[PDB]
């Protein structure tokens, strides 16, 4: 049926999609949507599919790069640049559906937590007002059903950032001068803007990466005026700290998460010429974010404990909390553990994540497995 | 021709086989021989054949453990078994052929160098003696051909060590026992051997470990007296020392290099419940480790310079050198740099590899390119 809708815009290499991704799903509240797994032609991954007016794009990758004052000077050559804030959330893109306030996550994935909770954050005005434009943003806190940790300020459960504003079909990226105004105009929390700067300001901009790592935070995005050019640089601290989170389940994740943010790290040091005992202090760092977990995980598992973490989200509807078991379902495999209902307007839910595959090769492992390299 | 050779062990397979690796070649003095590329059948990879009577069977894997106190409870239940050195050099078959040793490296190849060197360790009588043996063992030394490094005591160019006895077609072991009455007959210089020893032994084993590892040596070798059980296990030093090699040249590795050492370290800080400042003297290690060769690499790539490095060899023949070059081409880039032939019984010569993913990498990086993860 939406393979018509489909038909819209591309061939029967929608059959040679049916293959292993691009598939059709139901919603929320039963609104079936097409959600593209792997990007064909035009449409990027993570790409929604409602009906032919009603089209989602992905969200794009962004580039990054590793030399802060190089990259700033290939890419912004002598233009000038916005500074924001690059939040540690995830990925959210906010559209109106026949009255409905929709959360689709990056993936694709019409997301009930999500959902149920943008009304916070985005008035029902600005859909009213803007029908053909599309909000993205980072979801961002303590009590997040993804990320394990956000922006240290977020004190209390989930936040919502916009850090885009884009129209539907086209998915084509409004200025930044005109999302700012749309964020002032309907009171939609934004990612923080440090301001226009220069390939002459790579002096204050280190300054800046520096303040937001001795505070524990991500990062930068640089954003062209007219959205065009785009890219990412984040902090030593979030290179170690994604390594001290991730090597506690080291076994579940891929070589390169750790490698990639080595190298990123020796670029900095070598960018900033960091030396002496300053060196020393950030080798020392890289060290226990490595081991530190990884041994605690293994003393865990030989405990006869499983390696798991309890995460919380708030909730005002407690069935959506089953909904999202069933959401987690379609990726991964969580239970529930607690529920406070002494929460105003709603219920605090304890999650139980398992880690099934580090604790496995772990047990294994310390049990005086044998194997090949 | 020797298509008919390996008929007399397996099938038109052959021809299945002609694909993508066992293939033919001649050899140091032109002696024409088949080296398995990848394994098929029965016969293992790097499995060299020169011809149906003369059938070098490949070194399989050995296995390895990364908890020493199991692993060997697993393997050595309640049995006996030899505890050798695991000297870091490189592995070498050794064959008479026609009055000719000669010196078959892991992957299959008649390697020149060894080749020419192997007489000045492994005495002819042996073979003249023993015509359907093969002797396995680690050529390693400062003046290396291939591995960077090696025992610390070695003082001057390579040196031979024994550990496998080996009979041709069947490449079945000869038992521990009379492998070592061998190299005593013969006078082959043969692995440190530090003692029979059983699962009761951990502790002292513990202490071997230990001292071979503040003394910068890479491990030990289990093996049941009959050859059947063997296995592995390094030191830390050895894990952290590859990092430290390995760092220099990062991104000529796959990132499983960097990640399975870190591993190797985790478990031995697990199970020697390794805590406070000796805990984080090691994490400091494995931090400068990964982080200092890197950053200078990354130095060097900006000052200009490649990322290369020197080694030496010592040979008889001066022309076996340029063997080595074209021997090398068979795999990696090396040139010739010095001849010293101010050397008794021939010349020391300086090589030069080069690095170029390394150094290509590294240069685009520090030249700002944005990319995607
Ligand atoms: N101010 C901001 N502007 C744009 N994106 C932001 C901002 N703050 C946080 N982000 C998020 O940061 C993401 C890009 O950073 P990162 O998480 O490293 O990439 P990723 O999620 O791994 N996928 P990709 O961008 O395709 O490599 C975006 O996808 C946003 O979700
Ligand atoms: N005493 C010893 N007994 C057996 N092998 C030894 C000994 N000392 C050194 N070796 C060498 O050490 C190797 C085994 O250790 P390692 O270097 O981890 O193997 P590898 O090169 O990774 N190949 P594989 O064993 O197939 O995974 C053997 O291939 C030998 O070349």
């Amino acid at each position: 049926k939406e393979i018509l809708v489909k038909l819209g815009l591309t061939e029967d290499r929608i059959e040679t999609l049916e293959m292993k991704g691009g598939i059709i799903e139901d919603e929320f509240d039963g609104i079936r949507y097409v959600r593209f797994k792997d990007s064909a032609g035009k449409l990027r991954r993570g790409t929604v599919v409602i009906d032919e007016e009603y089209v989602i794009p992905g969200f794009p990758h962004i580039k990054r790069i590793i030399n802060l004052r190089s990259g700033i000077r290939r890419i912004f050559k002598r233009g000038e640049f916005y500074v924001e804030e690059k939040v540690d959330g995830y990925n959210v893109r906010v559209v109106m559906y026949k009255g409905k306030m929709l959360g689709i996550t990056r993936g694709g994935f019409i997301c009930p937590f999500t959902t149920e909770r943008i009304p916070d954050f985005v008035p029902q005005e600005f859909f009213k007002d803007n029908p053909n434009l599309i909000l993205v943003g980072e979801m961002a806190g303590p009590e997040s059903p993804y990320l394990v940790e956000g922006p240290p300020y977020v004190k209390e459960d989930i936040q919502f950032f916009l850090f885009d504003v884009q129209e539907i079909k086209t998915g084509r990226s409004l200025p930044v001068e005109e999302r700012l105004k749309i964020a002032e105009e309907y009171g939609i929390n934004h990612v923080e803007v440090f301001g226009k700067y220069t390939k002459d300001d790579v002096d204050e901009l280190y300054q800046l990466i520096e303040r937001l790592s001795k505070e524990g935070r991500e990062g930068i995005i640089m954003k062209s005026p007219d959205m065009k050019k785009i890219v990412k640089y984040v902090t030593p601290y979030a290179n170690i700290n994604d390594i001290k989170i991730g090597a506690r389940v080291f076994y579940e994740l891929p070589p390169g998460y750790f490698t990639s943010r080595i190298s990123r790290l020796a670029f900095y040091l070598a960018e900033k010429r960091i030396k002496g005992e300053e060196f020393e202090r950030v080798a020392k760092e890289l060290g226990s974010a490595l081991l530190q977990p990884f041994v605690e995980s293994i003393f865990d598992v030989e405990q006869e404990e499983d390696i798991h973490e309890l995460f919380k989200v708030r909730v005002k509807r407690i069935e959506t909390a089953y909904k999202m078991v069933t959401h987690f379902e379609k990726l991964g495999l969580k239970i529930e553990i607690v529920d406070i209902e002494e929460i105003k307007d709603g219920w605090r839910i304890t999650f139980k994540r398992l880690y099934p595959d580090a604790t496995n090769e772990i047990r294994e492992l310390i049990g005086g497995k044998a194997f090949v390299d």
